[PDB]
């Protein structure tokens, strides 16, 4: 069309892109001054009406460029979250949850978006969790075992930390983070059960060992890609 | 035999394999129920009614397959230990420890085993396991010699760290993974003995060198692999 | 200039570079035994007398040596921090905050300015620090969408940690180095908020991957150059 | 000589020197059970007296190489090591400190000095340490300026932590171990000085940075090695 194409040429052209990108930090500067006790009973007013302002100018130019790009819009992975971020903000405030609101402050994420250098190294870390599946599979199943030996034997002493299966998954996360995994876990544990030691310390070892092996593995792919290029 | 070939077309069947590994999911989940208060009060009785039926199948299955394969069978890693822990799962409850009922609990590993992506990945990280020997060696005799001193020095005024040789060991591994090193165990002791830290500065340096080199080992001995291939 | 030689092979001679390093060293002890408080009863003077002998042989040869090379002296690193750690050492005490006296302890790092092998290595760390650029980037970005959450979420029943932008942005940066993460903030949280695992234990593993592969990326980029060298 | 000849064929067989290394592991065992005090109060005696019967032993065979190997033996690592343990296990008992007792417990060590592949990795892990010096100069330089700032700041209000140049070395050690830096330190201090994370924030960047690197550094010269090999 001879407008579509004044169309496309809008959306497409640079000062656009670049214009939402000055709305992007606008914005990120407002999240931030609006957590302020001070600045929001003064400039409250100017800032909540700012940001209604921007919610129309995007879903404006989500709807501009889901039209110029019909249904391939929706097969890209950047403007699915700009379309699903920006969804999630027009539903309004006290409607069910308010963590909406707290959620909301996604869309500073569109500025990763906005960015190419900045989505390129997104596609960097996000092209790296492919090879680690295998690892983070064996390693959820270890987990899942671990959790439920440890709630068998722990948790109707320790009901805090192992009543549940939960409960287990979480402070054995914790102790594979070695977070007072001993002065506060596994020391008070040998007052009562003095061969808990038995269950950790083999539960450490393994499970550092599989991280070593799953970072060493990271670099060496990151190798292969090296000499083939 | 006209039926040795017709039991070996079943076990060595795809169905058959990936059947029990539906049955191996099906248990974990169970597994996981078992441990809710709730679930047992009600379902109690399926569960270990279906508990039962598991594992005549795998004593079924296991006496199938090592018969398909005679000898040859116990040979096998992964075999062999499709054969322990259904052993050890056979002996009952209430006799001996129940540590072996939470033993049981094991048996989830079969899903390592019976998936070949899964026995794949734990062929890679037990293949590394070889190179790292010495420096294992290396650091157990070091760990033994520190264990030693420290009980000599510390064990007669600080009994919970020091008065056994274990549980200097102990402690010694904590401080090794930086748990709470100095708040909770060094400056304590240099209330009483003041030059402490010359014996836990030195040691902290000395493992965490061997522990940087250990991985450099690693990743070097992961290089020679690609450069081969 | 047939002194303007005479000038620079002074200047650029070894012994008179040689010359403030011997000064640096000399002075490093000094600023060492002057944190000591008997030393300071007694030899206070001489040293006190002693760091106006340095700092007027400092501004001899700041002066010299900016002589010497006239406009090059000022677009040279090395040369502009001794020219700003020396303007800084200048002005006295007493005056504006004290803290500049505690500020004057950086002329120590001309040690590192005119000592080559020293020189050498800041550059190497240096010439690391463009690559990790954006990740950096994207990693400060993340950050600052988290501090807002989380001062949304907590800031108000929990105002020592979260009621800022800038005690969450610290409290996170602290959670990121796992320090007390559990036992001292997202355990004393689940308290009142009990699905207060869901903000941090996504948020740790984000930031602690994103730290791995900022890692491994050094690790390759370390590699780029010696298969071209 | 016809003799020296034979003296030596003795010293340098096989079964000499596994014959001190089946010593060295009877001795270990030894040590290890002389901490008991149940084992010490029983086979006290046997002990003690077998703990004479090795060190005449020792001082006989180290008489012997060192007369095989005359002057050679003094240039040697191994054996340097071999005759300074030896020589302080030879002064004994209540004479000077008794710490010396607890360093006896060095010879231990022997073990990688008799067992090939024991030294063989001993040599690799010092084989690293020549390349790191510069990093390691660096960085003393580094804690030393700020254990000088650090006690200038805070050793009048926190004498236990800062009011020593090397309480302060100390820990500002911990500190980059990451162990309760936060809650243990830096938070306590910002009750009385209140902008205190800007000398820690900073402090653990640069440390953690010259780490990571000192790490790539190792990673890169065990490159090096493989390609020119
Ligand atoms: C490409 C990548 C790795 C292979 C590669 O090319 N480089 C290494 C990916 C692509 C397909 C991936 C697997 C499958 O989705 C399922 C599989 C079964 C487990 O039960 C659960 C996860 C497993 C291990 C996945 C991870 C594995 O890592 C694969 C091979
Ligand atoms: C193959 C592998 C490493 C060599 C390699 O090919 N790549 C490196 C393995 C195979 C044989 C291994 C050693 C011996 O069992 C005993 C030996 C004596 C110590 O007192 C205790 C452990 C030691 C160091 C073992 C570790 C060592 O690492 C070796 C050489
Ligand atoms: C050379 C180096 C990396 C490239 C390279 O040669 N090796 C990898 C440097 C030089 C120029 C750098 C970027 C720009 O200044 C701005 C840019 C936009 C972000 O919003 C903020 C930071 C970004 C990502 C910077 C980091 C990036 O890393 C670049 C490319
Ligand atoms: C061989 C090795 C590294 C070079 C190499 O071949 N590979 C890297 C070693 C051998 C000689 C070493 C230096 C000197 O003794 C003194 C020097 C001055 C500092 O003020 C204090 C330490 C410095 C940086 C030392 C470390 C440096 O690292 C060198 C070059
Ligand atoms: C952008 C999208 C990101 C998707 C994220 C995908 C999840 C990837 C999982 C990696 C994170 C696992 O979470 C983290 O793993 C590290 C591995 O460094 C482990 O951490 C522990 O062991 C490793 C051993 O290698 C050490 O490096 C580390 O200092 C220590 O704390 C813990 O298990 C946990 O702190
Ligand atoms: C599947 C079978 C597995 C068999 C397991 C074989 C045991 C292998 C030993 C490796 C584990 C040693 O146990 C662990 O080692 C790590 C090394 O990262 C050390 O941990 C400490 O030092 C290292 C330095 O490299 C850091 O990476 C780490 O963050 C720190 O906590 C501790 O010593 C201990 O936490
Ligand atoms: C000479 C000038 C220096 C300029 C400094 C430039 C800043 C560079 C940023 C690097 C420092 C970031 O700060 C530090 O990062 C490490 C990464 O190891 C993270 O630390 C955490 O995660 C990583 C995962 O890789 C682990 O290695 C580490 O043991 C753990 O504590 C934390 O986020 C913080 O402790
Ligand atoms: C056999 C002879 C041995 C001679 C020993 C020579 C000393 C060598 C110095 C290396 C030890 C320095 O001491 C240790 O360094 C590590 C680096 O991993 C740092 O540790 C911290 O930062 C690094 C970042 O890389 C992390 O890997 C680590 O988990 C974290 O705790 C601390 O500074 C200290 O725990
Ligand atoms: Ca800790």
């Amino acid at each position: 069309g001879s407008m579509y194409l004044r169309i496309t040429n809008i959306v497409e052209s640079s000062f656009f892109t670049k214009f939402i990108i000055y709305l992007i930090v606008l914005n990120g500067i407002t999240m931030g001054l609006e957590t302020s006790k001070t600045f929001m009973q003064s400039f409250g007013v100017y800032t909540t009406l700012f940001k209604q302002i921007v919610i129309t100018i995007f879903t404006i130019e989500i709807i501009l460029r889901i039209y110029v790009h019909r249904i391939s819009f929706f097969k890209d992975p950047w403007s699915l979250f700009d379309f699903f971020v920006v969804a999630i903000s027009l539903v309004p405030t006290s409607s069910g949850f308010e963590i909406l609101r707290v959620l909301r402050v996604l869309r500073l994420f569109r500025l990763v978006t906005a960015v190419p250098q900045m989505r390129k190294i997104v596609s960097a870390l996000i092209s790296v969790i492919p090879g680690m599946l295998s690892v983070i599979a064996l390693m959820t199943l270890f987990f899942y075992i671990f959790a439920i030996m440890a709630t068998q034997l722990f948790g109707e002493r320790f009901p805090e930390w192992f009543g549940t299966l939960g409960e287990s998954f979480y402070t054995l996360f914790q102790v594979m983070t070695l977070e007072s995994w001993s002065m506060g876990i596994v020391r008070p544990l040998m007052e009562v059960y003095p061969y808990a030691w038995v269950f950790f310390i083999p539960f450490i070892f393994v499970v550092t060992f599989v991280m070593i092996n799953l970072v060493v593995a990271i670099i060496v792919d990151a190798m292969a890609i090296l000499n083939q290029k």
